[PDB]
């Protein structure tokens, strides 16, 4: 009854010399009273993991955002959740602290309230697929001044002059499960992508699409908004990404966030950039110097913003992105993340199905 978990087990972590390295033997993580115990089924890859390489690598730090799995055992502290539940959220990987947590690992704890139950009607690949999009989602919106959707309404707040919203980057995995959640709280996105994401980013709630490789296409843009956009979502975020916003933005001016650090005016912007460690409230070593301290608020917030869009994944309100499923174990995971990185996924999650054993 009591649990002890496993000596050593297989995760995912940077070496000494900034290689991505399976690691056979690798801690287990203690359990928390307030935590539940994971026996990881599937991840998914995300760009960020890509980039934990460098000064940003700790190693021997676990990799890995997205995991969804079987819990194994329950801390003492925890109501609600049973052994042999299904359970999906986010880890905070490379995080020096807690250098045991992370979800390309066998098994990993849940963090803060961070994470759900996986609904009945939805496969592990279906629901590790969405941790780090959610997250994202919600820290855009909150950036951007834009209240979360409501779980219990019976439809969106209604705008009978629409509230445009860009978002640079319609096909990306974080634009798509932002532009429901923006769909929901009543605003209207419009986004720009390849012409063969157009029916993907129309999908997921964009009124109307464009090829961001159009000329002038920001001028377009601007007709279209009658030059009062005032909130822009750059999912890309290069010096290309950056100016387009800038210039599709109203003359009156407007909000700009993205979801990195962007690159190195006069025009009237207020501008943010989403730290995912902060959906966990608990901070980061950057930028760049004192990095961030944690914040109650900020972990209520995600706390919050987990629980209705946990509702809103139960009720098939708010979607996956398209999966690409790959059946493997921890090589495949790091081959995953070369694919990510070298740009070769277009309008796809790419999600690793772990073979136990
Ligand atoms: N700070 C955070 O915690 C956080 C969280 C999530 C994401 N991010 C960052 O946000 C970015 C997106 O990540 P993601 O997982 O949401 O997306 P993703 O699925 O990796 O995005 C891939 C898409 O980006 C588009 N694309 C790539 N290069 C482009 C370019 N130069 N200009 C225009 N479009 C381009 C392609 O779309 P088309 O083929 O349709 O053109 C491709 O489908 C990454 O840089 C990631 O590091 C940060």
């Amino acid at each position: 009854q009591p649990f002890i978990p496993p000596p050593q087990q297989t995760a995912l972590t940077v070496n000494d010399h900034d290689e991505v390295t399976v690691w056979n033997a690798a801690p287990c993580p203690m359990l928390p009273r307030d935590q539940v115990y994971v026996r990881v089924e599937a991840v998914a890859i995300n760009p960020s993991d890509t980039k934990m390489r460098g000064q940003f690598a700790t190693p021997w730090a676990f990799l890995g955002t997205d995991y969804a799995g079987t819990v194994v055992a329950v801390g003492s502290d925890v109501t609600h959740i049973q052994v042999g539940d299904r359970v999906y959220g986010a880890q905070n990987e490379m995080c020096p602290r807690t250098p045991d947590q992370g979800a390309f690992s066998q098994y990993t704890v849940t963090r803060g309230r961070v994470w759900a139950k996986i609904p009945k009607g939805l496969s592990f690949e279906q629901a590790a697929a969405l941790p780090a999009g959610i997250s994202t989602a919600g820290l855009a919106m909150k950036l951007l001044g834009l209240p979360l959707p409501s779980p219990s309404a019976d439809q969106p707040p209604t705008h009978s002059k629409p509230v445009y919203v860009l978002v640079y980057g319609g096909s990306t995995a974080t634009a798509t499960v932002t532009m429901q959640m923006l769909r929901l709280s009543g605003y209207i996105p419009i986004a720009t992508c390849s012409p063969h994401n157009f029916d993907l980013a129309k999908s997921r709630g964009a009124e109307e699409v464009f090829d961001y490789r159009a000329p002038n296409l920001a001028q377009t843009i601007r007709t279209y908004t009658k030059n009062n956009l005032r909130y822009a979502l750059d999912c890309i975020t290069n010096v290309e990404s950056t100016t387009f916003c800038f210039a599709a933005i109203g003359r009156a001016g407007g909000h700009y966030v993205s979801l990195n650090p962007f690159p190195e005016t006069r025009k009237m912007v207020t501008t943010d950039w989403t730290l995912g460690p902060t959906i966990f409230g608990e901070g980061s070593t950057w930028p760049a110097p004192y990095g961030r301290p944690g914040s109650e608020e900020e972990r209520q917030f995600g706390e919050d913003l987990w629980r209705i869009a946990g509702q809103l994944v139960e009720d098939g309100r708010l979607v996956h992105h398209p999966l690409r499923v790959v059946q493997g174990g921890f090589d495949h995971i790091k081959q995953g993340m070369e694919l990510v990185r070298k740009g070769e996924l277009s309008g796809e999650k790419l999600v690793v199905r772990l073979e136990g054993p």
